This record gives C-alpha cells, sequence and structure tokens, in this order.
C-alpha cells in the first residue's frame, strides 16, 4: 500500500490511523505507543517494534527475551558502557554470561566464543568513540550459520544511515532517547523485530515450547512478529519498563524531521572531522567518514550516505590538553545527551556529538579549545 | 524538621514560596530528575521512610524490589494472596532468571511462613492487603518471622495506601507501590515506586552485595551508606542498568494526585464500607468480602493494624455463578468496565459469581442505584 | 438524576481518564476541551459552555459578546483588581462605559445607574477582601425588568456551594485557573449559559439580526446556548483567547475532586475564621461564614454549605514574615494556603486544604 | 556576544539561559509572564532581529494584540485586501464593533493607494508578506516608506515566508506576527501567536498619545521611555494583562521545540513547493499556477529581492475543468491531509472557479507527485 514511499514520507505517515488525511492516550485503562512503533518498524523495514522506557530497558528487554539463568551472550567489546555495565553486572547476576571477542573485525573470533547455550551475538553498527562499522553481514553469517541471531544496535548510524534487517540483522535496538526522539526531550528505548529469523531451530525452546502464562501460545507459530509478540507478553507485562505516552508523542514528534536532522548531522560531522584530520596540532581523528578510517571502505559500502554525527580525536598535549580544550568550549554543552539537536562533549582522547548548529559557529567554538590546549604543546 | 506535619500537609508540601512542581522534561546525574526527586521525598514521607525510587510501573519496582536483593540461584518467600501481575512475575518471569518464588499455603500461618527459609532466601513478600479476598497481611507477625532469620521484608501497599497503613510501623523493612492506582488517582499516569523504610541492617550475613565494595560503582560498600542503603542501591545498579525509569511527566501527574490523596482515600473508603454494609444485607448475595465488616475473619485485624478502613476494592458471591455474574456486570451504567484500580472512577470486573469492585468516589446513592440495576439483570439466573 | 460527586467525574464524557487532543487540525472545538465545557456546564447546571485561555478572557469575552464600542456596562463595585483593570482601562479603549454602583448591596442604585445603551450587570457571588454575598436574585430581577442580563464571576464560591443559575444569574463566569483546576498547574477561564435569557427583548439586535459572518445565522433561532454559541464563532473564531487541550485535560484532572476539595477548604476556613475571631489582638474579620458579618445571613440563604475559602482581618508586615507554611506565591485556589499583607493592618488568606492545625500552628507563628 | 552566530544556532540557543552548556516546563500560575515562554520569546526574537517578543494564545489573538496595542474606538488602520481569512474577519467583524475601522486599498502594489487611504486617525499599516492564494509579496520598502512618512508604523505577517526567508524589521517593517500555530511550531500541535517588536519605530511623532502620557494603570509609566521595546513591554502590561490572551507553558515548549529545526524544514518544504510548482506550471491541464518562485510570477522579480532563498510552501493553481475539475482533484488525494493545518510537516490541502490550494509538506517529492496524479486522473472526467 505504502511500502514503496520514500523514507521521509514515512517518518511522518507509516503507522498513522487510516482516516488520519496523534491524540495522547495518557490513560492506564496503547494507542499513542502503537503508531510510534510502527512507524520506526517502517524506518528500519521491520515487521514490529516495541516501544519501551529507556535505551538501557530496551537493551535488557531484547537480551532476556531470549536468554536467561544458565544462558550466554557473545558481544562485541566496542560498547556503548551503558550497555557494557548492563552486560558484565547486572545480567552476569542474573545467570547470563556476556563474553566479548578479542576482535569484532576477526569473524573466526565469533565462531569460537559459540557454545552450546549461546543465545545470541550482540553488536553496534558504529561503535563510539572508534567509530568503527560493525561488519554485519559477516557477524550475521557466523551467527546464522550456528543456529543464532543477531541484535544490534543501530542507535549512532539510525534507520537513515543502515537498515541493519538488510544485512544479516535479526533484531535492532535503538535508544530513542537520542536521534529518534532527537531533542533531548524524552527518554525511551526501541527493539525492532526483523521477521528474518528461524526461532524453531534448536536453540529456543521458549519459542517452541505452548506458554502456559499466556493461553498455552507457541510463539514461533505467530510466524515474523514472533520474537516482539513474545517480548510484549512476557517481559512488559512482567518486568513493566513501560513507556509513557507522552514521551511516545515526543519520540513521534522528534522523528517527523529524522532525516533531516541526520543529513545536517552528518554533513556538520563530516567537515569537523576534515577540519579536526588537517590540524597539525590533532594527531589523530577517529571518523568513519574520513579517507583514513580503517573503516572508511566498509562504510562505502553499509553505510554511503554517512557515517553519523559522533567522533573522537586526540590532542598532541596529551591527557591535560585534552581537559583543557574540552573546558574552554562555550557552544558546546556539557550537559546534552547524544543525539539531541546541540553539539556537545560526551563525558588525550576528546569526544564530540556534532549538532545541527551552523557549521562556522561550531569550528569556532572548537578555536576556543585549540587557544586553551596550547599551553600543553 | 517537618515530620511533624500532618499527612494533609506533606501531601502538598513534602520534600518541596511553595507552588506547583515545574516540568524537567529532560534527558540532560541523568540517574535522578528534579520532578521525579521531589515526588520521591513526598512518597517516602508519607510512608515515614527514608528514600524512594519512583520507576516506570509498579511491575517494575516490584522486579527491582527483588532483584536489588536476589539474582540467580536465590530465593524468596511469599504469601500465595497475590495480585496476577506479581504471580506472574514471580512464577515466569523470575523463575528464568534462576530465582526461585515459593509460596506458603496459609499466609496467617506464621509457622509456614518459617518452614518456608532456606539457606538462599533473600526477602519475604506480602500484600498489607489482598483482592478479592480482602484479607489483611499479619505484618508485625510476619515481619517478625523473617527478622529472627536474618531476612528483610517486602510489602506491597498499594490498596491500603500510606493514608491507611503506614507498613513500616508494623515491621516491614520495603514498602511498594503501583504509584498507577491510587497515589496519582486519576487512571492517568503508570508509574511505581519503591520506599526504604532503612530499619534493617543488611551486615547479618544473608547480603554480601551490601558489604562488598562494587567494582560498578567506585568500590562502595552500600551497607556504609547507613539507613538508605538499598534504595542507593537500586538507584545505581539497578535503575542504572536495566532502564525501568519514569517519565518526568508522569511523576508530575502523580504529584498532582498525592495533593488530594488523603482527601480521595476517605471517600473511597467511607463509599466502599457503604457498599459492603449494602451488600451484606441482601438475600440474593451469598457472601461479602471486606474487611471493614464484621464478619470478615480480618475484622478485628483491621482494628488493629487499620483503624481508620479497609480500602476501596471488595468482592460478593451471587447466587446463579457465572450466567448470574455475567449479566449482572453487562448491566451496569456507571461502573466502568475499563479503568484501573485506585482511579476516581468506579469499575466492576466478573467462585464462578464472584463480582469484583473498585469503589470510586461518585455520589454514594449513584454506586447504590448502578447496582441494583445489575441485581434486576441477575435475577434472570 | 447524578449528585455532584458523579457529575464531577462523569459529567459530558467505558468510563477512563480524558485524552489529550494536543492537535491544531481541524478548529474551533476540540475533543478535550468539549468534554471540560460540558462538564462545568453540567456542574452550574447551564446549557452549554466555552472554555479559554484565562479568567481575563473569560471576563472580556462574556463583556463583548453583549457590548462594544458606544455601549454601556453596570457593575459593582467590589471586584476582583483584574477585572476593575479590564472594566476601567481596556474597555474603556474600546468605547465600553462600565459604571459603578455606590452599594451592590443597594438595589435602588443599580435601577438608577440603568441606561438606553447598557447590556449587562455584573457582580461576584463572593468578593474578595470583604467576603459579602451579592444579592443575586435580587440584582437579577432589576436586570430583568429592563430587559437586561446578569452576568456573575462565581470563581470564589464555586458551583459547590453556589449555582447562580438557581438565583437569577443569566451568565457565569469562573477563573478556573483557581479552584476548578485546583492545584495551581493551568491558567483557564470558562464562561457558562444558563440558557434562561430571552435575547429578543430589543437591546441586543446582535441576536436578532443575520449573521453575515456566519451563514446569516440569526443567534436567538439557535434557543437555549444562543450566548455561548455566538460567543464561540464570532469571539474565539476572531478575538483568539483559545486553550491549550494540555490546559483542558489539568482542568478536567481538578474537576474530579472538586467537592472533596472545597469542602476541605471551607471546613479549614470556617475554622480559620472562628479561630481569628476568638483573639484580642484581632480587631476583625471578614468572612461570611462569621455570624457576625453583614453577610451571614444572605449566606443562609444563597450559600448554606459555606462561603468560600478566601478571608481577611484586620491586626492591631511582621505577623507574614513569620509564617513558614502559607506561600507568598501560590494562586487563589491552588491547594496550598497563600498569604498577603498588602486597613494598614489588614491579612488576606486563601485557606488551603493542609491539615488544620498545621495552618493554626503557622497563624499562631504569625501572632509574634 | 552571541549576535553573529548563524540562524541554525539561534533557533537552538538564542534566549538559553547563560549555563545551560554546564528547557523545564513552568506549568504554574503563581503571572504576566514565565520562563518557558520567556526563552522562545527570546529566541523568536533572535530568530527575526527584533528587540523582544510576545508569545499570546493563537495566531488570532496575535493580530488581535497588534492592533489593539496602537488602536481603539474611533480609530483607523490601512490593510491590505491580501489577506488570510481569519485576519479579515477580525479586521471586518469584530474590530468593527470594537469601532476600529479597518479600510482595504485596492492594489497593495500601488504605493499612493497607500497614501491616498491615511486619515488623521489612522494607527497602523497592515500587511503580509506573502500572501494566499495569489503568492505576491508585499513590496516591503515602499509600503514602509509610505506609512513611515506619514508617522504610522508598519505591522507585517511573516507567517507564510519565516524568519528562514524574510526578516522584515530589515525592509521597514517595525512590527512582526506569526501564528506559531504554523511553520515556527511546525508539528500541528500547539496553537500560539506572537508579536515581533523590531525597536525601530519613533512613537513620540504625534499619532501615538498612549505611548507619551503617563499610563495610571501602570505606575504612571510613560512608554515611549522604556526605549526600543516600548511597544513590546505596553502590549504586556495592558492587554495581556486585562484581555487574557495568555499561552500554556506546554504550548510554549512545544513551539521551542518545533524552532529547533525550523531552517532544515523551511528548506525542505521551499525546494518541494519550487518542484511542485514547476510540475504544475508544465501541465497542459493546468490553466495556471500562483507561486512567485516560478519565472512567470508578476512577484519573481521582487522575490529575488526581498526573498532570494524561496517563496514559500504554500501555491494555488487553477485546472483546466473548472470547479468540478478542482473538486475531483482534492477529494481523490490520499496523502495530502484534508484536516491539519498551514505549516504542518503534512502536504495539505487548504480549505478563480477551479482553485486548487496547496501547503506543500516535507514529505518524499515523489511521493507529492505521485498523489497529485491521483488528482489529475480524478480531474480527467472534467475536460
Amino acid at each position: 500500500p505504502t511500502a514503496h514511499w520514500s523514507f521521509e514520507t514515512k517518518q511522518i505517515h507509516a503507522g498513522q490511523q487510516p482516516d488520519s488525511a496523534l491524540p495522547i492516550y495518557q490513560t492506564t485503562s496503547n494507542p499513542t505507543t502503537d503508531v510510534v512503533e510502527q512507524r520506526i518498524a517502517a524506518l528500519e523495514g521491520g515487521v514490529a517494534a516495541l516501544f519501551l522506557s529507556s535505551g538501557q530497558a530496551a537493551e535488557t528487554f531484547a537480551i532476556l527475551n531470549l536468554a536467561g539463568a544458565g544462558d550466554h551472550i557473545v558481544s562485541s567489546p566496542r560498547l556503548y558502557g551503558g550497555t557494557y555495565n548492563l552486560f558484565h553486572y547486572s545480567l552476569a547476576k542474573l545467570g547470563i554470561e556476556v563474553s566479548f571477542v578479542d576482535d569484532p573485525d576477526n569473524l573466526d573470533s565469533w565462531q569460537a566464543a559459540v557454545r552450546p547455550n549461546t543465545k545470541a551475538f550482540f553488536g553496534e553498527t558504529i561503535s563510539n568513540p572508534q567509530i568503527d562499522l560493525l561488519d554485519t553481514p559477516g557477524v550475521a553469517e557466523v551467527a546464522h550459520r550456528n543456529g543464532i541471531p543477531l541484535i544490534v544496535d543501530n542507535t549512532i548510524a539510525t534507520p537513515y544511515l543502515i537498515r541493519p534487517f538488510t544485512q544479516g540483522a535479526d533484531i535492532v535496538v535503538h535508544s530513542a532517547t537520542k536521534y529518534l526522539g532527537g531533542h533531548g526531550a524524552a527518554i525511551a528505548g526501541v527493539i525492532v523485530d526483523g521477521g528474518t529469523f528461524d526461532w524453531t531451530q534448536g536453540r529456543f525452546p521458549e519459542f517452541t515450547t505452548p506458554d502456559p502464562s499466556y493461553h498455552g501460545v507457541v510463539f514461533a507459530e505467530l510466524g515474523a512478529p514472533a520474537y516482539a509478540l513474545k517480548a510484549r507478553v512476557q517481559l512488559l507485562r512482567d518486568l513493566g519498563s513501560a513507556a509513557s505516552p507522552f514521551n511516545a508523542f515526543l519520540v513521534a514528534q522528534g522523528l517527523e524531521t529524522l532525516s533531516l536532522r541526520i543529513e545536517r548531522h552528518v554533513s556538520n560531522a563530516q567537515r569537523v572531522a576534515e577540519f579536526l584530520a588537517d590540524r597539525e596540532d590533532v594527531v589523530t581523528v577517529n571518523y568513519a567518514g574520513l579517507p583514513g578510517s580503517p573503516w572508511h571502505e566498509r562504510a562505502k559500502k553499509l553505510s554511503p550516505k554517512g557515517t553519523g554525527a559522533v567522533l573522537s580525536f586526540e590532542l598532541a598535549g596529551g591527557v591535560e590538553a585534552g581537559k583543557a580544550f574540552v573546558n574552554a568550549l562555550k557552544l558546546h554543552s556539557h550537559v546534552a545527551n547524544i543525539g539531541d539537536v546541540r553539539s556537545l562533549v560526551i563525558h588525550g582522547l576528546v569526544r564530540l556529538a556534532v549538532g545541527i548548529e551552523g557549521i562556522e559557529d561550531i569550528l569556532a567554538d572548537l578555536e576556543l579549545g585549540f587557544a586553551a590546549a596550547r599551553k600543553f604543546s
């Protein structure tokens, strides 16, 4: 019907009421949330999505939907600190062991980490501060040949740059707090089900055994959105990481301009990267969009429109130069979250999430940081 | 400082040129929020606790209350008189996480609680008033068994509210509410809250997570933080990792409900009492469950633990089983079939002739007139 | 059929909370705001209501729906300061002359102020800081025998205490900012049409002439809610004092406990009034609920359940500075008690729903 | 300090707390102002380069307050006849009842007509920078020059252009009005109006005694003595105080959020609208297209001078088959909304004989064009 719509059309209209041509159902007796779920699914080309209280809860649910006590996960070591803390501390206490591969670019390393109780592979499509790209097709190929699904976090790339289901991923997670909502005004997470994975190959008896908690349903018999439905009826029901309808409303409102924002974030980031790479007082820049990045060729293949809005770089003067540089910035925020419209310092490496301000104001602000770092030759 | 205020004053001012609460609708600590902080402090003040943690839902509050103490290989002892959502959490989702929840046969038998104690038991759990039984938990008695084994007692105080029972004064260590219900009061904001009594010694030996430097959080030893150790641990570990965060807008809405809590519970309770009496006096009603009725086995317990009343939920049995009850609920014109317990709106839900009501704050005579419609309809069966 | 209590939750409404139609799509009605209007109309017993950006806009619309340049209004001098400013300054600029009777208790003064171009009488059912009660039946019969409608502001009394349509008023105005919303969280006004006035008697050709701005409609031929409908399709359309659906939602939330809050505000205020009257260091107390008030007997007739929650008293700057619980900034009609020291020893209170003993404790700190 | 910032920086940062580096909703009635609303006022004023702004309940209220701040009973306004129907209704019906006479010039491009309508009681000139359905541009410098030589201020409504395309204070306007409901908020989610004071007009020349006489309603203040923002301050302390057209803080929050992407949205609205215009102009079954961005428009040269980045997102056109063709065309559209407001991100039909009026959204251009083809297939039965 509307599958052929462009991205731009979808970010406004996908999931809308069939007679629209968005009321906040702030009730505990959800239609507001369902629209935002349908819209995000449509942007990723997934079959269904589940909107939740935060990105942390989305990562939690993505894992817990498959794994419990005595189960195992294989993860890239290149992780957001909040995901690492979840995997390494709180999940370990629930009897889920998360192993990290030595080098996520080494496909043999993923294979070697596979164990009989492994329930998923996990990685981030673009990680920070490295600004690598995951080899989603190659990692997915290893997972699938073992009967294991691949979960990826696509927060930094967004669906505008990468639709990982087209690359082999089975489950996509976003911190909607960040780019999807875009305005720093609503904490939210979302899990998107690709509907690409066969749940009946052996490792997932919870998908093939009648669930006495829910009318004896066998989730795999629900077809493509099995995983998403199971997460809603078991995890959301029991663990209760529900999204406020008001937050759903706000994220839907931010989604209406997603492509426009990402286009500007990305062109600003590319320019900041290039600016930095050309300076004598910068030792190195990490940004896949630069010709010299080790992941630039991969970016041309997997993410041709750009490599997100986050970058990092090292100053010649080391740790003290880095501190002096960041503490001198006036326009860059020190309190904003990645994925806001605002430029910010992410809390000798300096880490920036580049905003949609005027590029000349952004570069003038960075010159303040360079002036401050100058005392630390 | 202001611990001496009345409940009425606290519900408006506790935690606070007094005025309405602004909404910090912002994701820029990310582990606190000025709007939510105030609601936490207020709910803590109303229960007489030392700290509280406000969350996405009541379900998440139950979840966090258990997970803050128990992980894979651990054990919990619960009353079998449980809200369906808590039952499912305990029996399905926690089991998956390696946590065994054992239910006592009869929660009024204190020896049964003792007998269920195991070396890996990490808490006792019960609801101060359960539904549809409308019993009261023997909070003092159950607490005493828990404490003599070095175990804390967690209670859900949702139906009673802090206006009727402050369980910390009866031996509970941790209190959970679905703030979705009575606390917010208007059916407008899904939310949960955990309140820490600060009355339990975490160093007796079952809780090495409280006595061991935490590598995730600067080597802090939670027990050394004193009275609010449990609340702080839950925030810095569980909310941090698991992310059952509340929207600041939902906290604002709950605050707005809190401002009238005691007024609303007073009328919910006076109405519910009258509905119960009304029902107990009818010949086409087989039995009524409600602790405020003299005939209830928990009536005397209510006089000691909850003298102002026994909440606003009740149930009762009709002569004709399922079929009389189906047409009873189908005839009501004022009672909602979709509103949540703890809304201002009366609601109805269908022993096979068992009808369950959460009595609202509508005019009593309108409520009773509406029920007569139900009786008439059921009398075709 | 339904009691006030059931109406404040269900009037206008598988009952559940009101959704928020936060949207500018199609435009001069909104489903969230519609419910709050019907609800408030049900509580006052009117035929229709119109919910607006503020009480000031409600006063403004209530006059401008009837009067334009070259017209006249007769008003009580016992007015809220914002209404006085509107009447005396802004409306004068628009060529509307507002005249104030010397004594609003003097029914013959009302009669004497009538002019050929007079388009309404106005008064407040309970005024502040005097805490009189308007003689609504008596002012209304003076108005009506001259072919003129009575507009009253019922903000302080609320519909829980007085339903002025029962006493001869034709239009009622509230600052829903105050007691209706109840929580200091939503600026709003409302006009309620009693549907009790014949608009065709001669002073109102705007009601008996086809409106070329609106399909030649003759507003009087719409029957009972002619006034409310006219205000919506002309004034709201053109002047644009619209309420946010979010503010309507917040006021609906407050309405759900209105009777409960007013009951408590009024027993607290009644007790605070009585407290204050018993004290040798207090010269006088204004509160119609006190047996000594000149308006006490009128209160028994027109407001038997009590006389609002606002009061004032004269002392023999220090008193307020000592208060720790009373807010200096909360608006009248918030849950929070409010104090003001503007007689040169006059103190003004809006008594909240805090515990009465804490309120009186806080006042005792005042007396020091 | 932050004047040199680009438009893009300002739409995010102008008016922010000075320590925001190291937007709460003050939904409190504790009272002619609010920090949430003040941020949105300062940000809009910065985008226009004005000295102050006043944010209000709706665009209708902003038009109302912009006139009533200057005119009461027995006063006069000169207006362009090219007006939004909501403004015309206000001017012609409600303000007329308040004793305010609004005259319309026959042709707003004839500067001598503006002069000829000036009366001793004239308090303002009014026009829209781009009107709809004509999609002309007001001759803001020439109209301003006439106003000013008579000691009269020029009020313009800059809603359709937005501050991204035109800053009318740079072209002689003194007061700017927006329906913030539309493009400023951008998401069809908050009704609002705003009045922006240019700080560019001398109020002491003779026609404005309300600005040079002590006001007993407000401490004997002489508004002109407050300097540049006299007009905005007077509107706040008199009209907002008395007439009460206040904005909900929640609405201000929502508009502030939409402002964060203003330039980006307007860029895409405008390049979409230019493509739709060219597409229509090239069709045999379209008789004419009104859009200033087209070379054929009588206002295209004026656009090149006054609005070089483009001419808004609204257009109109006439179909060959007249009125039935136009109705068939609009009724067949599936993606265009029939209920959204101008200035939403959504494409919509806005409600000569066969005239179709569109506000072009930021959807994918190919999808917008395919939807219009539904309309052309429907119109085919009316040649």
